[PDB]
């Protein structure tokens, strides 16, 4: 049970100027090599103030890790408050008198003045692989890091040895339940009870999925308690209330639709006809010649994630950034907001906006970019004019010119939910609300007393 | 003087599990209502220690925020721990009770469980317009707020006037200075004692820029104090410490890379050439068909740059992402890998990957990019055999079919770097550091011209020694 203690002096982070970045990684690092950490101080330059955190968290746990206030400035008084807290005196210590000089060493000279019972540690920077400019000082179980958040980092990955717990190391299972924090609360006390010490079981919930409100963690110095409290709470919980959840969107994405597809299902074939259609449209254009059309709705969710985890296999070595042409007709929902903007950060999309009927935004395409020739189009077999519908479909003559493809012509409803829910693909939070359709604001009501569940 | 401190409730958040993103929120907000936060503090799900730093936290300071804590777990027990802090009773309050009961209410009952001692404050979520859900719970001088990101924005954004101090306004002020902190050191030292308790004055460094090194920060209440202490500094300070760097080297670029053109000077000429051989070049092309040789060095940054402003102007509706080559030196330099890195970012380019001689990656490009037929290159007129290439020169018949386009042929070594000076445009740091070209590893030294260790690259004043390093 190695435990430690952290103070982060900066006037800055008190006063909201700048966040604070070094915390999380200090925590996390220490977790990693087996510490427990069991407090975090913000104080400001003051020396008393500092001096004082330091005698309490010396006292009370076995490392102490400061952070900031080791400057030339004034305002850097860490050096000070040490020496105060322990009753030494401050000292130029010799060797780093001759480091301050082998550089300019101008004005440099605080940079040497530490507490006479400080002791040096020497490192190597990992990202230069050569030594660092200044030894890590320490005294008694106070380690003193900068404040610079890049040199932080790479400081502590450099002398992270001494921290290290070699009796200790930490396990941690993460599980995603889509209860609320209330209902579940009880099975949890119940298992907490039984498991005792062996064991800590925590909550916390993070509100932006579509497939869990809570979050539950595991956490044990063995790998087996954690199973076991895996089972349990398998048993107790509800059935389904655990969620095999995976971020797929950005990367994995590719080889997981992929594997639906040559797996030997119903929906594994739809995906399989839809991506077929999509390769053939890869290679009769360029992909700055294609561009995907997206409401926001599910539809055009199901197409851009398989264009994306096509284009993604089919051209991995070109940068390949997706393009996609976005119409608005009515004052947008406020989720519609969130959504879409979320949709083209994690996609990384090219937004040409017109505001109006498709066929307008198709002229205003056809006038931003010569090269596209063809758009890509959630139309399907369950949407009117299904017969007339081909793959590949040309636009009318009134119209501007353009080749539409329609991948999930034949995909239906169910198709499109099973496909969207078995591979944790993300949809506007409406659809979830007992929303069938997303439309104007004067076209939408709920049919349903989840949207997943309706047959038709 | 109106005094808070900030309570971090949660095990997961010191685990490491996830970082805290309430602390930054808070101290901001509570700044930009006059209150000053004097203490913060992160502490595990422990009645004890939570209600020992309740109650420090309160005997010394105006206001005591708590963050998390107030969930229907066992783990969740600020509630528990603030009626121990104050020697209260836990007591059901009937307000919370009526509003657990408005919905469901399964497993709410340690919701409504509150200290006796707790006042109610009522708001509307900012977000809906409709009131919240809860009621913010007080206790004394201690607010408890929920630990979910989301809600707490929402919470504080709808109650903050509980804390607004009307005594106070803070005003706050930053300063590029180009110059290591140890030679301000003294004379920030002796402003501090100048102004004493009038203005308060801090320094620190910033690492990621051609143009300043430390960042001065001067907070008060007033403003007068503020402009007497820039006067103070800009006379104590050695001349050109000061720096009115501004980060627009892309959004305002555009402007200002015209304004330099239609200025009567040297480089303002050289500017205007360069940009209607680009604007020519954006005439022929579509954008498409176009892009950017890029290998990381100064030629090519500033063709960028340039490029950029033209395609700002003509197609500010455009958002296409410009599109680049780069070739990789048998050996590159890390440090210019990585400015190629934050450049991709900076300007939203979209890269041609390519390794070996120029020939062989136009060769793999008209496979992966058929549309694209013509690439803008950052060539001098230093040698014979530019002096003889003209602005649009077509491929070697050898090499593959494109059309390279030269709008940097007549300038020359002072003119790239006062364009790139004088715009505060970012460059590679090696250029800094003594190299005035950047070529493979093993070819590249630092240039010893600008040995005394090493002086920067914009230093060297003639031309002709930049091309033998």
């Amino acid at each position: 049970s190695v435990t430690a203690g952290i103070i982060i002096v900066g006037d800055e982070i008190l006063k909201g100027h700048t966040q604070d970045t070094n915390t999380f990684f200090l925590c996390r690092t220490l977790r990693s090599l087996g510490v427990q950490v069991c407090r975090v101080s913000v104080v400001p330059d003051e020396v008393a103030t500092i001096a004082a955190e330091v005698t309490s968290f010396s006292n009370r746990f076995t490392h102490v890790l400061t952070a900031g206030g080791i400057g030339p400035t004034h305002d850097d008084v860490t050096f000070e408050a040490v020496a105060q807290a322990f009753g030494d005196e401050l000292k130029p210590h010799p060797k780093l008198e001759a480091a301050t000089k082998a550089l300019g060493g101008e004005g440099w000279e605080k940079l040497s003045l530490v507490p006479s019972s400080a002791r040096l540690h020497y490192g190597t920077d990992p990202c230069t692989g050569q030594p660092f400019r200044f030894p890590l000082v320490s005294v008694r179980n106070v380690y003193l890091f900068p404040g610079i958040p890049e040199l932080l980092r790479r400081v502590l990955e450099g002398m992270k040895g001494l921290f290290q717990n070699p009796a200790v190391q930490f396990h941690s299972k993460e599980l995603y339940v889509a209860a609320d924090e209330a209902s579940i609360a009880p099975i949890l006390a119940e298992a907490q009870a039984h498991f005792g010490r062996r064991l800590g079981l925590g909550s916390y919930p993070d509100w932006g999925s579509n497939y869990y409100q809570v979050k539950l963690t595991l956490d044990s110095e063995e790998e087996g308690p954690l199973e076991e409290c895996l089972a349990y709470l398998t048993a107790r919980l509800p059935q389904g209330s655990l969620v095999p959840y995976m971020p797929n969107a950005v990367e994995q994405a590719s080889e997981a639709v992929y594997k639906l597809a040559e797996s030997g299902s119903s929906l594994g074939k739809k995906v399989a006809g839809a991506l077929q259609t999509i390769e053939t449209s890869l290679a009769q254009y360029s992909l700055t010649q294609l561009c995907v059309g997206f409401n926001g709705g599910k539809d055009c969710t199901a197409l851009l994630h398989l264009f994306h985890a096509a284009v993604q296999r089919k051209l991995p070595d070109v940068p390949n950034p997706l393009q996609i042409l976005y119409i608005r007709s009515i004052s947008p929902f406020p989720e519609l907001e969130q959504f879409l903007q979320d949709t083209i950060k994690r996609y990384n999309l090219q937004m040409l906006e017109a505001e109006g009927s498709m066929k307008q935004a198709l002229g205003e395409l056809q006038a931003r970019h010569p090269q596209l020739e063809a758009v890509l189009m959630g139309t399907r077999r369950t949407d009117p004019y299904s017969c007339s519908l081909c793959p590949f479909s040309p636009t009318d003559p009134g119209w501007p010119a353009f080749m539409r493809i329609n991948p999930l012509l034949d995909w239906t409803y169910r198709d499109i939910w099973d496909f969207l829910r078995q591979l944790f693909v993300p949809y506007c939070i409406l659809y979830d609300r007992g929303y069938t359709s997303l439309g104007s604001r004067e076209n939408t009501v709920r049919n349903p007393a989840p949207a997943y569940l309706l047959e038709n």
